[PDB]
């Protein structure tokens, strides 16, 4: 096969393959530069990525990178061989770098050699384990080995081969970016055909990628085998004749974009349960009236992360984050993302129900997780929703995940963000007293941004952003149902449109531009989430 | 390689790393010096230290230091080779010892002799652990032998070996010392490149362990590390042209300090979770007001401790410490860090939210480990911040880490403590009442040191002190905020201030000299977290 493992294969690793290339070349293709200056480059390194993330494919291609001899070592075969040889085969590939040095020691998927650190005793497990702390005890300076691996537990290897002098530097590869998931669709297209450069299609798998957050390489490499296998069904039948494939016909039948769309269905995506980092797309413009906030809110979050050094010649303290509180429906979950997703900085979404929900949840760890993958991803800002189910107060419920995994988890991760760190904390949640106080303390969370239930003016703006996409009557004014009625939320009136196009639809069969009615029958059909009387329990509310 | 381990390599570890040799040595050396007094030197020892501390290094270092026959043996591979095999080889060392007496037999990082007390019943795991309390045995008197090790935890290790005759005498190196950081940071930087001498970068290597607490050593020797490896990047592609690299420019690209500052990130270092000890550079000059309670406070804590002696003169029992309580944002926090600060006496933090936090939380044993690291670190003054959290009251909260890890557990730590010992207990808590009120119980707390809140005639003081570092304007008085309200807090005030500066920020896009009515806008902004009727609940909560 002249078609071989090449840099080209990976996409959407350039900062982490590029990292690891360099470390490799340019301790590979001469020792000179780190010979002269720091050490030589570590032996050992663990390559930490989601499973099914390409960490396989990226050693074949570190070995074509400065032409090194190619050696691969699976952990599934490392103990394969029947037991009391095993020992010898390990050692027996170390022996065998130095004849072709500079030569690349490659061995992936390594759960065997550390099956588990202290919870499994057996021998032959303990052997390799022992063989192999001492090979990397038995590399030397001189040599041009490199030793590499990946697994899909960070800590599931042996705890001691994380001190230095083995292992000493790991790179993980996560999920590729959205761009990022375009490379790797996009490779795979040279064997699928299109029939045409198809720029479009091109564009077309920009989408494609796009209409999720995002998945795991593998998958995705599996995505384009869906399409393929469904699109041949359409034109399989026709070949049922004859075993032979007729030249008559041949490859005119081309898998159609749509395939694609129609792939994505049944492929069961998301097999990945790792920290997430998504991107929304809302802009202010789809956040009516709340101007204040908005311009304030802006400045206050995109003020330290863009314009750090004019922050410092006041001196006064940076920020570690705000909370958001108001009735339900106000849009604290649309704001979030609007100004997250205004700033360039990478953004994280958190959700009360999941936080408990995502994992176990037996460790409320995840969230210890989160500002690491946060920090690591700064400058970035964390978004916390329904805090409260997240953080109750502590008396209210008696158990472990909501005071112990939590809680109190939570006082220390807000210590540990910085505000030189490009991570910021922005909660939302119903009721704030629900939350315990000792978030409010000093320092935690700075101020409290109320925001108010949709002005009467001001929904005269929410209405028209949000049916901006609805056809609408020339007759119908939007501004009448505003001065109606000053009760009503934008989570409320969300449905209110929304109602309006049943509204419209149950007259007449075939959708037609809505009407004044239209509203009016729905108008009375959802009363206002919120009254004068909630507005009184947020104004006392707003002290504590 | 002329260059070999020696003393100069470790640092920080003057107490410890002294008291070692000066056993092997004096042992060593000569017989004479214990011969004549006291017992010969135990045989074996253990070297506790968190992981990655250097204790692997010590050992060689001490085997250069008399010139005794140098010989290492570890855990890991003590029982590499396969079984059966694995036993002869531990006995074989020993053997060994003599030929070359004195000698040192040296083995590091051994958890596999002793794998675990109880709980591992491996014959191999068992074999290795009887002829090594046998070799304990087997070795003799005369013998110039020293047997030593390291391991992560403390009690991992076999209880049987701890009994006297073997593992007699154990020291345990911690985390290096502020200026202890500094050592490793240095011997590295030969190595390391500057251009010059740069006694200032020394004094900027003095600076840069100062921006955390401190690491592990190790870590820490691996931050330099980054440097190199990040600071090649800038001056890396201009060698892409060829393999070799050029003369023309040789070694004239040096690491900048400022790499390691932008080393310090993306390095992940504080892998260490055992009990900590740092010291806060806050001085009274930073606290407003309260002339009162500082006067008294600081000869409150520092008489025990700084003058003993002239206590004893009048014969009253010595204090085991007190209670802080008051307002939210008195400045609890601050104020204790001021006097241990200015003590210099070392300091231990404890955070409620961490205490429950800092562990698995399943023991609430760290507290009792604590007093052990605080007792032998004596003279030190420990701290524990929302002791509520960490002692509630016991009826409340249904849990067995409230009542059973630690407010059950804290009164027995207390009365260990004891006043020659330079132990000292301070805690604050926003109310007195809602922890367990068997802690005011006499000898536990002496007395209860009330925070009144700042007082307008304070502001004045407390005010300017936190804007020394914010440029203020000619016009702009800081008393007028002062005789305006009663009520404010440092706490919000801090955050006043704060606010201030977005006003300033808010009129004039680059920062200028705040203005009075920057003050006014942000002083209606917040309202005092402390009303008259809050102090009531103190003044009356004052009694109980
Ligand atoms: N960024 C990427 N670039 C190219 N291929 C990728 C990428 N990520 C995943 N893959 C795909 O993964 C498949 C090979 O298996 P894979 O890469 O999953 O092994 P691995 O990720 O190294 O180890 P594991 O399979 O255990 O995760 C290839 O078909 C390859 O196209
Ligand atoms: N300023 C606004 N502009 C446009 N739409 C808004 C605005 N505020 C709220 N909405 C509407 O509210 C709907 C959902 O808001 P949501 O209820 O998620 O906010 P929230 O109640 O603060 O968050 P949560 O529901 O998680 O408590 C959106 O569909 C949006 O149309
Ligand atoms: N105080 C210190 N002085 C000099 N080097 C240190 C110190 N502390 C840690 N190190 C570094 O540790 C590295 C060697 O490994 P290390 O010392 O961590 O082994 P160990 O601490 O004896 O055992 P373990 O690695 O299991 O903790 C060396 O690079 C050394 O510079
Ligand atoms: N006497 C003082 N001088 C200067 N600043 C003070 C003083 N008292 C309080 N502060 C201010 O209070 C802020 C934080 O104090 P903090 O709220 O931590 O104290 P506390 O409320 O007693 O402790 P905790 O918040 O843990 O209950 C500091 O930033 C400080 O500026």
């Amino acid at each position: 096969e002249v078609s071989r493992i090449s840099y080209e294969d990976i996409g959407g690793l350039s900062e982490q393959l590029g990292k690891i290339r360099e470390m490799i070349e340019l301790p590979l293709k001469h020792p000179e530069l780190f010979e002269r200056l720091g050490i030589t480059p570590p032996k050992g390194v663990i390559l930490y990525g989601p499973p099914g993330t390409g960490k396989t494919l990226i050693a074949r291609a570190v070995a074509n990178e400065s032409g090194a001899n190619f050696l691969s070592i699976n952990g599934p075969e490392i103990m394969s061989k029947y037991y009391g040889q095993s020992e010898q085969k390990l050692r027996e590939i170390f022996s065998k770098a130095e004849e072709t040095a500079p030569s690349i020691i490659f061995i992936d998927e390594i759960d065997s050699i550390a099956p588990k650190r202290e919870e499994v005793q057996g021998e032959v497990e303990r052997r390799v384990v022992a063989q192999l702390l001492t090979l990397m005890d038995g590399m030397k300076e001189r040599g041009h080995v490199i030793v590499i691996g990946a697994t899909n537990r960070i800590d599931a290897i042996d705890p001691a081969l994380r001190r230095p002098g083995r292992f000493d530097r790991e790179i993980e590869i996560g999920v590729p970016d959205r761009n990022g998931r375009k490379e790797i669709l996009m490779i795979h297209t040279r064997n699928m055909p299109l029939g045409m450069s198809e720029e479009e299609k091109n564009k077309f798998l920009e989408e494609m990628a796009d209409y999720t957050y995002g998945f795991v390489g593998a998958d995705l490499a599996a995505l384009v085998r869906e399409s393929a296998m469904n699109a041949l069904r359409r034109y399989l039948p026709e070949i049922d004749l004859d075993k032979p494939i007729p030249t008559e016909i041949l490859e005119k039948m081309v898998v159609t974009e749509d395939d694609f769309k129609n792939a994505l269905k049944s492929i069961e995506p998301s097999s990945l349960r790792e920290v997430m980092v998504e991107v929304p797309n809302v802009h202010w413009d789809d956040i009516g009236g709340l101007e204040d906030v908005k311009r304030e809110i802006k400045e206050t979050v995109e003020l330290p992360l863009l314009k750090p050094d004019v922050f410092k010649r006041l001196g006064i303290r940076p920020s570690k984050g705000f909370l958001l509180y108001g009735p339900p429906g106000v849009g604290k979950t649309l704001l979030a993302k609007a100004v997250a997703t205004e700033s360039n900085a990478n953004f994280i979404s958190i959700k009360g129900p999941e936080v408990l929900s995502k994992w176990v949840g037996e460790s409320e760890k995840a969230i210890r997780e989160i500002f690491k993958k946060a920090k690591q991803v700064a400058p970035a800002i964390v978004f916390l929703d329904e805090i409260d189910s997240i953080a109750p107060r502590r008396g209210t419920t008696s158990d472990s995940g909501v005071t112990e995994r939590i809680v109190n988890q939570l006082l220390t991760s807000l210590d540990g963000i910085e505000v030189m760190n490009g991570v910021v904390v922005i909660g939302a949640t119903n009721r704030p007293d629900i939350m315990d106080p000792a978030l409010l303390r000093a320092g935690r969370f700075d101020k409290l941004i109320y925001i108010p239930p949709p002005d009467k003016e001001a929904r005269l703006s929410i209405l028209k952003v949000h049916t901006k996409n609805m056809p609408l009557a020339p007759d119908v004014d939007l501004n009448d149902i505003a001065q109606r009625t000053e009760g009503y939320v934008g989570a409320d009136l969300e449905n209110l449109c929304r109602e309006a196009g049943m509204n419209a639809y149950r007259e007449n069969p075939d959708a037609t531009s809505v009407s004044q009615k239209n509203f009016l029958d729905a108008l009375k059909t959802i009363r206002p989430s919120v009254d004068e009387e909630v507005i009184k329990f947020y104004r006392t509310l707003s002290e504590t």
